[PDB]
């Protein structure tokens, strides 16, 4: 599909079996998802942003579907104030900026 | 231009007739540029992101451009941890996401 970016490009995804609203961000390098629980181990990581730092959890190996497109990655869960789908997914399902 | 996401997708742009280096952020609302100088009066703003909020000096009507494609809107400066389009600009120069 093609995005417009008057609004926010929110986009429904299913992981770990529970549908959630999750922001296409191309400024992120990561995906991050607001707190849950995911299978496998995990290991601590720091990331920052705008306004500093905050730490998450890093799973590998995670399977996602977003709008249809299956993609496997690596996704940090943690304190984020939004769920955000970074390039390391947005390139799974061959999204590109275009203008 | 189609700009993939396997790297960040940096370009450059130009304001007060100096070439940055500059990040296309489809997950921010707004263009937040680091600290230097601009013209005219500016106004307050606190901006949230990944980490908390921080405090920004809002300048609108500034002239950028972006790839070469010319954009005039509100630019907002503060510490940010590396100069970033929103999507205030993004739509100016007619970007979208595509998949
Ligand atoms: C710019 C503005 C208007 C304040 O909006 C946001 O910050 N919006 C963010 C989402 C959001 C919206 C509303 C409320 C809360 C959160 C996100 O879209 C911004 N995109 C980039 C902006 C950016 C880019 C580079 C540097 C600083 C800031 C981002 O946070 N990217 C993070 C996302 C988290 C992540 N782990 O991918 C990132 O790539 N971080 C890298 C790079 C990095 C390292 C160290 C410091 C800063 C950044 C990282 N590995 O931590």
């Amino acid at each position: 599909p093609q995005i417009t970016l008057w609004q926010r490009p929110l986009v429904t995804i299913k992981i770990g079996g529970q549908l959630k609203e999750a922001l296409l961000d191309t400024g992120a390098d990561d995906t991050v998802l607001e707190e849950m629980s995911l299978p496998g181990r995990w290991k601590p990581k720091m990331i920052g942003g705008i306004g500093g730092f905050i730490k998450v959890r890093q799973y590998d190996q995670i399977l996602i579907e977003i709008c249809g497109h299956k993609a496997i990655g690596t996704v940090l869960v943690g304190p984020t104030p939004v769920n955000i789908i970074g390039r390391n997914l947005l390139t799974q399902i061959g999204c590109t900026l275009n203008f």
